């Protein structure tokens, strides 16, 4: 493309700096510093591990480009001690350090697109067979996964071993202290909440812990009839609600840490402390994680006295809107079903249901890390594409 | 205890406050809304999860005590709504709002005690079966990992499969793309350049994840006469030194989004791709973690053309400070031991060694979290206790 294609290569100011003139007029700068950091030959670079060999303590910080040819698609360069690097047109023009350049390979990389969602939401559903066996579907399945937060998975059987599944399409899954899988069903002295046939208001997963699984699978192995309803709520879409109509709310939430616990016997005999604010925001200020599980929320909370029941207020105005009918989304899952959702933005519960002498009902669940499901999602857009 | 024996218990301020008055003639508050919050009656709280039920909607933020009396271990109390709650003396007390009282609290359930070191470190040494079958010495181990950063385990086999009996007596390792455990030596083709006989400058493991390991495990199987020695250094006294050497560098590395990478084939395939800041801060600007491995920093570096010379810059001073003779620690490891080390705080490299027909160096490693580690020392503390 005339994007592409190098019109005019030179160095500039103090030959600190490569300049390009593409064919479509377009300029781009890149740092000498960059440029000999980034050198692809094979004493600075290692191809089969696609990583940098080159060593910081090679690096002179004030290197400047000592000569400079270029063709339509390559430009060579000599260094000061004769070090000699050759770079490639497209390669170059990815890496521009302009805004917008570098803007667009992010969205590549991390595919931000994310769509807020209440209780209009259209469950994303796809067929769980397809999923397994077809790149298209499975691609489908982990975008739409990253975008909403949530799919459901249909046609899975009625049997253990189906989450597992889904962990090795992804890559694998992501032990915990309650297994690589885990029953949720009634249990006699439950070492978890979970585990009962109690209601469970909105939260999210493992708070206790520093890194909360990102992705929760719930297979529906069996149902009951006496309650045991699903809700879900879009947990980003809820705390940009808050910040309108309480900044005081959300400063406090996004900015005390609280105390999450986990203390019993399961996978092995544990005994788990965390810190988390319960709305997390990056440096920016945007949403990025929320932690909270009023189940595992210690007894024991760090704060000053005065700070004590403004939280309790803060969170209560929290938990009303996520009870609010705009904002939450109720289902019911049945034997087959699975879903799959992003467990650091959404927040899910569960109604109560009867207990009974045997068991009325039964998912099998398990995590996985974003990084892991975000790795599978790279390779199949590439696939697909 | 005097300290823990209750002289008066009243409510104050509108019946918003507990107020206890202990025969040390100390005094604590409690806010009326975590004492509700926190009722340890079967209806608020599940005694065998050890976890509460009570929901955040059954909570009246403004709730003042209806009712209090007391003896000298307990309190009685009635809420408005003839709910009726006792909280134990000995409980309460250690719960105490009181800065002091929070954070003894707070060192005994995370370990804050660090010792930084340079070149003088004397390395904490156990022996390997001692540990395996000791909690007194398993103890030692993980405090001691805490506390300093690293541990070595003399007295193991030369043979794979010792740093997966530690992984065990933690509880569980950490499963990356490149497997439960690793081997690190000389590989054809190798996808990464821990895989080869180079030297590794300093730096930690894993930056292209999210969450990089906390805790690392190497295993010397095979040891080689031609180089290969080990370096290790404190990042958090590293980090020490340059914000106060250099605090226009520490600004940059702390507050910089470097981007990792890493695609290939191990475990599965994987295109893995991360941000992270070089010096990790908390919201109190303390040190946190380091991230840095110039083998996984990608060649797309997303910040601004002006700000990428000045980066460079200070990251070379960081490196510099790291090699500074008051600064490291070298050593060489032999067949049967093993280092377990911070991972979040230490960086690690190692010296060149000659390539050859057979393998003449061989590591085992594998990964564990904090979070794990952690929870296995608050078991080790009270089991030796
Ligand atoms: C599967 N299981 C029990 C893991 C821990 C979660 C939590 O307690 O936050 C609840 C669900
Ligand atoms: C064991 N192994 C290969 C895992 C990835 C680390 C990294 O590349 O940061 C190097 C060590
Ligand atoms: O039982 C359900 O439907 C939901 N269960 C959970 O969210 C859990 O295990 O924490
Ligand atoms: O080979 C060594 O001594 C150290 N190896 C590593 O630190 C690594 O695998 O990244
Ligand atoms: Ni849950
Ligand atoms: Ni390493
Ligand atoms: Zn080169
Ligand atoms: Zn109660």
């Amino acid at each position: 493309s005339m994007a592409c294609t190098i019109q005019k290569a030179e160095a500039l100011d103090g030959a600190h700096l490569m300049q390009i003139l593409w064919y479509d007029e377009e300029e781009s700068l890149y740092p000498a510093v960059w440029l000999r950091d980034n050198c692809p030959c094979s004493d600075c670079y290692l191809d089969s591990a696609k990583a940098r060999k080159l060593l910081v303590e090679a690096l002179d910080v004030n290197i400047g480009i000592k000569g400079l040819i270029f063709d339509r698609k390559k430009v060579y360069i000599t260094w000061p001690d004769e070090h000699y690097s050759e770079f490639q047109a497209d390669w170059l023009k990815k890496r521009c350090f302009s805004k917008q350049a570098r803007a667009k390979l992010q969205r590549e990389l991390f595919f931000p697109e994310c769509q807020y969602w209440g209780s209009e939401l259209q469950l994303p559903t796809l067929d769980f067979e397809d999923v397994l066996r077809y790149d298209e579907h499975a691609y489908k399945w982990l975008s739409t996964l990253k975008k909403v937060g949530i799919v459901r998975l249909t046609g899975a059987s009625d049997k253990p071993g189906e989450v597992s599944k889904l962990g090795k399409r992804m890559g694998f899954l992501y032990l915990t202290f309650y297994g690589h899988t885990w029953q949720v069903q009634d249990k006699i002295d439950a070492n978890n909440v979970a585990y009962t046939t109690g209601k469970l208001s909105f939260h999210t997963d493992y708070p206790a812990l520093h890194h909360p699984p990102g992705v929760q699978l719930l297979h529906c192995i069996k149902q009951t009839v006496t309650g045991g309803d699903s809700e879900i709520v879009d947990g980003f879409n809820v705390c940009q609600k808050l910040k309108k109509n309480n900044p005081q709310a959300f400063q406090i939430l996004s900015s005390t840490f609280v105390d999450f616990t986990d203390i019993g016997v399961d996978y092995c005999d544990f005994s788990v402390q965390s810190k988390h604010k319960i709305i997390e925001l990056d440096d920016k200020g945007q949403v990025v994680r929320i932690n909270f599980n009023n189940a595992t929320r210690d007894t024991i909370f760090d704060v000053p006295v005065e700070r004590v029941q403004p939280f309790y207020a803060a969170l209560k105005e929290f938990v009303d809107l996520m009870n609010s009918k705009e904002s939450k989304f109720t289902f019911k899952m049945n034997p087959g079903d699975v879903i799959t959702f992003d467990n650091w933005r959404l927040l899910h519960g569960r109604r109560s249901y009867e207990a009974g002498t045997e068991i009325s009902r039964h998912l099998e669940g398990a995590y996985a890390d974003w990084d892991v499901v975000m790795s599978r999602l790279r390779i199949l857009r590439q696939r697909v594409e």
